[PDB]
């Protein structure tokens, strides 16, 4: 029983910050909805129907497969998009909590360096996927990238921040300019309080 | 070096058939150009600098890998896009040559069935990639699908038709409606004479 979560803001709340109303309508109301609906259809009457999204992602991931199952593809994307919406928010010059800032400075040298590494990872995922800031099982903060719906749950990592680099996430607003999208995302869209709360 | 081939028609020649001028400008002038340029930059001063695109694709493909090298990613996409532009063309109700029609009926039961299977493969490639009609090493025709830049050269197959299902190929004109794009492509855009010539 996957459900499409409401956005934590109006569909037009990110427009002045570089993610248009049109993008949120297509991305949330159609793409995320499809992962929920297709996920439910595929999961119905299987061993996975009882389970949490997290359990389904971890249980259906096939390590080393180029292509994952339909159940994985939809379950993982459902979870990813749910995090993504919460990781952004309205407001000019959103502030970074101390504990997060300190950890970023310690792991990357500076927030500016963190942001450059994150943007580089996003640009570097060839095809569809995600860039992430994760806390790994040693407690280290680091940048990762994944294909398609694959995500930090597949590696026993905790997602702190994710940025969708599937083309649908940015093509309306940035066309081919994935690097400008990533930069803008990090500078204007990220809700750092939500990021910090995942630590 | 790799060079960006000119389109075999004006940038606006497919607009009345459902692929806009804007799509061809971004897709050819920016995306394909990036594969050429990034390909060249990565190939410069390597073992591959002398070689044909085909040799580079076959030589750099890693069958045992989730992600391919930068050289592979760009070389394969350069080849794919070069084929793609020639596989489409202007004109309402473009002629399908007899030899191709016969071969499709022989392999798929009917042209309609071929088109359904091709569209299903395109819809079924989760994330970025390609749908193909190929002649395999037994000389039979079949439908395949591949991720990212992976293509029939990687499997000792001959590409007859490819349809780009990376989102940039359709998002301007169809947004999330990849199935409508595929249907339209098969109905209006394919230059069947170019397809037949590859047999
Ligand atoms: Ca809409
Ligand atoms: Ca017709
Ligand atoms: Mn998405
Ligand atoms: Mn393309």
């Amino acid at each position: 029983a996957f459900e499409l979560p409401a956005l934590p803001y109006a569909h037009d709340a990110l427009a002045s910050l570089g993610m248009s109303k049109e993008t949120l309508e297509y991305h949330h109301d159609l793409h995320h909805k499809a992962y929920v609906d297709n996920g439910n259809k595929l999961i119905a009457g299987t061993e996975w129907e009882g389970k949490s999204v997290e359990e389904i992602v971890k249980g259906t991931y096939c390590a080393g497969a180029v292509a994952q199952s339909g159940i994985f593809n939809n379950a993982s994307q459902h979870w990813n998009h749910a995090q993504f919406w919460e990781m952004m928010g309205p407001g000019e010059d959103k502030k970074m909590p101390g504990a997060l800032e300190k950890a970023l400075v310690e792991s990357f040298g500076s927030v500016a360096k963190f942001k450059e590494d994150f943007a580089a990872a996003g640009a570097g995922q060839f095809g569809s996927g995600w860039a992430w800031l994760v806390k790994d099982s040693d407690g280290a903060l680091k940048i990762t990238k994944t294909e398609n719906g694959v995500n930090p749950l597949c590696f026993g990592q905790t997602a702190l921040l994710g940025c969708d680099v599937w083309e649908h996430s940015y093509y309306i607003d940035f066309r081919n300019k994935r690097p400008a999208y990533l930069t803008n995302f990090l500078d204007k869209l990220v809700n750092w309080e939500n990021v910090a709360s995942r630590m």
